[PDB]
């Protein structure tokens, strides 16, 4: 599991993590996934 954390980031405006991924399991476009997750305030944000 790729993990990358960064403490002293100045939160100016709303952050986005984004990635291009090919999976063997079928994934329907438009569904919330447990795959790519961003944690701000150590709070879960879901990636769709």
């Amino acid at each position: 599991e790729l993990i990358a954390e960064f403490p002293n980031t100045a939160y100016y405006d709303n952050f986005i993590a984004s990635t291009w991924i090919r999976t063997a399991q079928e994934a329907t476009v438009g569904s919330t996934t447990d795959m790519l997750l961003l944690y701000v305030d150590n709070k879960p944000m879901k990636g769709t």
